[PDB]
C-alpha cells in the first residue's frame, strides 16, 4: 500500500477553552512514523499569554509516530490514506477533567490534525493555574479492544516543583475512517513526551516525543 | 433587594459535540425564581435528529430558579444584575465523560444563556447511544466551598427501560462575576426535572424544573 | 408478606473487630432505638487498640437500616428481613485514596439486634485529616436506594467537616441481602440521614453515638 | 558493613488468610526464588474454604517486590530494607464495583523470607467474571513508582483477560514501608510485571505460580 513514507510533515491547528479561557494554536513539524519520533513548532495565535500550564495540552499534540515490531498489528499506519480520528478524556487527581479530540487526514506527503480541547474545575490554588508543572513523566499506554474500539488506558503523572507528581488517568478510542481495518491485540506503548525549548510565556514551543510498542515481560 | 423579578423571562442557545456528532439547541421558556419552578420550549437548529439520548442535555438547560429559606445564604440572586456562571463535568459509570459551561447575564427581565457540551467515549452499545434512557431520578445536590469557590457535587441517576438505573457523578463550580458577593454554608438542594412533551424525533422538547434548599436533618 | 416481629422499642448490641492502617482493635457497642421512628443511640467502648490512632468518624457509619421511618407505599425491605435477618458489604472511598471495606451481620433474638461487624482500611495519608485526627463531624446527606443487578444498592457522596471549615469527600455504596427468601425488593426512593456524637472522653475511647433516618420519595412528592 | 542480607538463592514461606463476599478461607504458601534475577516461584494450597467459589486469580498479586531487577542508576528500596523487613498496604478497585483491600507483613530468617498476608473483598456482582470463573490471567503491566506524603507509592493499573477475548479492568495503589528509618527513597521509575499460573487442578486447590519483574526507567532506550 506505501501509503506512509520515511520523512512525512504534520500540520496542525487547535481550538480550545480551559476554565473559560479562549485559546487558539498553531502546529508545524516533521517526524519519523516508522522510527516513532515526531517535532513540531507551536505557535499561539489567539489567547496567549496561555493562563495555566502548557504541559496539560501536549499529549493532544498521533499514534502513527510509533515504532511497531512485526508481530504486533499497526491499526494506525493502515487505516491510511483515508485517516482516522481518536477521543480522549484526561481526569485529574484534584478534579480538573478535560476532553479532546482530533481528526487526522493525510494528502501527499503532509498529516493535517484538526483538534479541540476543553477542561473545567481545575481549582485556583492547583498546580495548573499556578503554573507549577516541570514535565510528563515516562508512561506506558495499554492498547486493548473494548466494545469493537481500540481503546487506549494510561496512568500518567506530571512532575511539580519540589519533587511532587500530579496523578492523571486516560482513556482514549480510536476509530478508523474506513472499514476493515483489522484490530490488535493486547499490547503495550511506551511514551516519551519533552519540551525542547520555549520563551517565557510560552507562545512559542518546539514539542517532541518518542514512542516504542512491545508485548510485555519478557519481550522486551 | 431584587434585580431579580418574581416572574422571569430565559433565553438560550446551546451548541455542543457528543462523540463527533454537532448540534445546536435554542432555548425559551419563564419561570418562577422565588418558588423554584421554570419551563421552557426547546428546539434543535443543526443535527437534527439527535443520534444519542436527549436526557444527557436536560440538567445543562440556573441555580437562580430554588426556593431558599432565610437562614441559608442565597449565592446565586445576589449575583445579580451581573450575573455568574458555572462549570460542571459529568461522569458516566461506563465510561462516558462529559463537560459543560453556561454564562449567564440578565437583562431587563430577561435571563440569557450561553451553554458549551461536549462528550466523548459513550460507548455504542450503551444506554446513551442506543436511546434507552427514560427519565432522571429524583436527585439532592450537595452545596459546600472548596478551594474559595461554591461547590456542587450531586450523585444521579437515569431511568433506563426495565427499571435498571444508570449512574452518573456529577460536579459543578458557581463564579460570581463580581467579587464580593457573601459565600453560603454547607447545605442541601433538593431537584426534579421532567420532560412535558416532545416529538417523536426529541427535535421540541419542552421541559420543567423544580428545586427547593434546606438544611437537611433532622428538622429541614 | 409476614410480620416484622419488630417491637416499638427494641436493644442493640454491638461487636466490631477491624484494623486501620495496621492497627488492631476492638470495640463493643450497647444501645436502645425506636425503628418506626427511625432513632437509634448506642454507648461504645474501645476493649483492645486504645487509644485509636486515627478519626474516630471513619468509623461511626459502620455502628442498621432498620431504624428508618418507612412510610406506608414505599416497600420497607429492612423490616421484612425478620426475624430471620440480613447482611451488608460496604465500600468507602475517601478523596485522597483512603479506602475502607466494611460488613455486618444482623440478627435478632427476643428484643435485641446483635451486629457483628467488620472493618478495614488502608493507604490513608501520614498527614491526612484522618490519621491527625482533625474529623469534626459528618454532615447531613441522602442515601439512593435502588436495585443493581438483583441486588438491593445504596449509593451515597458524604463529607466530613474538617476543622477550619474543610470538607473531607467519601463515595460510599452497600449492598444489602435478606437470608430468608420471599422478601419483596422496593423501588427507587431516597433516605435522608443524620449522625452526630452526644459525648466522649478526650481519648474516644468511650462514645455515644446518636443517629435519625427518614424514607422518602423525593421532590415533588416527599 | 559485611556481607549482603539478600542471597542469591532464597526460599518463601507465606501464609494468607482472607474474606470475599463473606467466604472465608486460609491458603499456605512456599517457594523459591532469585532477587536480583527477579524471578519467584511458589506452591499454594487451599487449607480452609476450599473450593473457592470466585476467580483464583484476584488472589495472584497479592502472593514481594525484593524479586525485581535493579539496574545501578536506580535507588533499590526493598533490598536495603533488609533484614529487618517492611510491609505493604494495596487496594484494588474492580470497574464493576469489586473492591479489595490486602496487608503482608515481611521478615527474613537465614535464607527464607516469612510473609503474613491478609486479603479482604466486597461487593463482586453474582454475574460479574469474578464469581462466573471467566477470567484467564492477568495481562503484562507497567508500576509507576513515585514518592507521595514521605511515602514510596506503587501505582498500577491492570488488566484480566477473559473468556471470549474481553478484558476486565483494575485500579490498584500500594504503598510500602520499611520498618528502619534511614532507608533512602528512590526516584521516579517503572516496573514491569509478568504473572502466570503455571499448573493447577480442577478446583484450583493447588496453584503453581511464577513472576518476573524488571525496574528501568522508561524511555529512551531505557
Amino acid at each position: 500500500m506505501s501509503a506512509i513514507k520515511p520523512d512525512m510533515k504534520i500540520n496542525l491547528r487547535m481550538e480550545g477553552n480551559v476554565n473559560g479561557h479562549h485559546f487558539v494554536i498553531d502546529g508545524d513539524g516533521t517526524g519519523k512514523p516508522f522510527e516513532g519520533k515526531q517535532s513540531m513548532d507551536l505557535e499561539v495565535k489567539e489567547g496567549g499569554p496561555l493562563p495555566f500550564a502548557f504541559d496539560i495540552l501536549t499529549t493532544a499534540f498521533n499514534r502513527v509516530f510509533a515504532e511497531y515490531p512485526d508481530h504486533i498489528q499497526d491499526y494506525f499506519k493502515q487505516s491510511f490514506p483515508k485517516g482516522y480520528s481518536w477521543e480522549r478524556s484526561l481526569t485529574f487527581e484534584d478534579g480538573g477533567i478535560c476532553i479532546a479530540r482530533n481528526d487526522i487526514t493525510m494528502e501527499g506527503d503532509t498529516f493535517y490534525n484538526k483538534v479541540r480541547f476543553h477542561g473545567v474545575n481545575f481549582p485556583a490554588n492547583g498546580p495548573v493555574m499556578q503554573k507549577k508543572t516541570l514535565k510528563w513523566e515516562p508512561s506506558t499506554e495499554k492498547m486493548y479492544v473494548r466494545d469493537g474500539v481500540l481503546t487506549g488506558d494510561i496512568t500518567m503523572a506530571l512532575l511539580l516543583e519540589g519533587n511532587a507528581h500530579y496523578r492523571c488517568d486516560s482513556r482514549t478510542t480510536y476509530k478508523a475512517k474506513e472499514k476493515g481495518v483489522k484490530l490488535p491485540g493486547y499490547h503495550l506503548v511506551d511514551h516519551c513526551i519533552e519540551i525542547l525549548s520555549h520563551d517565557k510565556d510560552y507562545n512559542k514551543v518546539k514539542l517532541y516525543e518518542h514512542a516504542v510498542a512491545h508485548s510485555g515481560l519478557p519481550d522486551n
